[PDB]
């Protein structure tokens, strides 16, 4: 089998994509952020505290005929921008464009945290990190990925987010048509759950490329790329007026900058992410400063190749018995 399912930004600035995805008989559709990064599907639902939900789409497993309460099970999740979100589960017939996985585990939220609540747009996530970080207790639950893989035509699936445009995540196939040149593979560290790989180095504009190996996730559900302080220093010194702002939370920018490219290596190969990629607007409406897309990962502990990075390639996420990633340009 396979799937296909558009996904589309949820704003003017990329901040995040979502995609349709069908739950439950007669379906019920809930727009998801498909996030490789963490590894619950979470849904607001019928159960969310009625203070925390502001114009999501809500799951009501008692509409659903094939619902069923995974009984004792809980789950509780927090992200990296301090976001979380618990709640109970419930196991139910998911589809993703036309792709179904029967008595998959669908994490009803009780509870979430503010940014959820005020973000009209997202109503859940769905991981695509490995299941090992899967939160639900006592009884860890696998992907959605996980559980269709055996089904599908080949172990895979695919990111192709678009700039400021929709783009596509396919399971099962690679699209030939969807990219230019030829995918480099790289290999993959699942040791801490995540699509950890090491790139090979970066350049600034057109400036020359620093041989430098750089560990770090492939994150489609975080928006910016977080690399460390020395690259990123080195990428905003080719930007006149910009600086690390303590108080903003990370370097800003002149909003009258034409922005550099910024390059990361692949292997052998090469992605290049234009300027105007790395462009996030202004800080605060009306504000001639503008917040980069290209932020220190120091007080993080790990770098983050987030949709900053991803969206300038076709990214494959290779799920075969040692996983893979592959990058091509497009
Ligand atoms: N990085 C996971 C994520 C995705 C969407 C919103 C939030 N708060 C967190």
């Amino acid at each position: 089998s396979t799937g296909s399912a558009t996904t589309t930004p949820i704003d003017s600035l990329d901040d995040a994509y979502i995609t349709p995805v069908q739950i439950g008989t007669p379906a019920q559709t809930l727009n998801l952020d498909f996030d490789t990064g963490s590894s619950d599907l979470w849904v607001f639902s019928s159960e969310t505290t009625a203070s925390e939900v502001d114009g999501q789409t809500i799951y009501t497993p008692s509409k659903s005929t094939t619902a069923k309460l995974l009984s004792g099970a809980t789950w509780s999740i927090s992200y990296g921008d301090g976001s979380s979100s618990s709640g109970d589960v419930y196991t139910d017939t998911v589809s993703v464009g036309g792709l179904t996985v029967t008595g998959q585990a669908v994490e009803s939220a009780k509870k979430v945290s503010s940014s959820f609540t005020e973000d009209s747009t997202i109503d859940g996530l769905l991981g695509l990190a490995f299941s090992t970080l899967n939160t639900v207790s006592p009884t860890q639950q696998k992907t959605f990925f996980d559980n269709a893989k055996a089904s599908l035509d080949s172990p895979v699936f695919t990111a192709d987010l678009g700039y400021h445009a929709p783009g596509t995540y396919n399971f099962g196939f690679i699209d030939t048509t969807a990219y230019t040149g030829s995918i480099t593979y790289t290999a993959v560290s699942t040791k801490q759950g995540f699509w950890e790989w090491t790139s090979t180095g970066y350049a600034v504009g057109s400036g020359t490329f620093k041989s430098t190996s750089i560990d770090g996730i492939a994150d489609t559900g975080t928006t910016l790329l977080y690399l460390p302080a020395t690259v990123v220093s080195a990428y905003w010194a080719q930007v006149s007026g910009a600086k690390s702002s303590s108080s903003v939370g990370g370097y800003v920018f002149p909003c009258s900058a034409t922005l550099p490219s910024f390059t990361f290596g692949v292997g052998s190969a090469r992605i290049v992410i234009p300027g105007d990629y790395i462009d996030f607007g202004p800080i605060s409406t009306g504000s001639s400063s503008c917040f980069g897309g290209i932020q220190s990962s120091a007080g993080i502990g790990i770098n983050i190749f987030g949709d900053v990075a991803l969206k300038a390639a076709f990214v494959v996420f290779n799920g075969a018995t040692t996983p893979t990633l592959g990058f091509a340009s497009k």
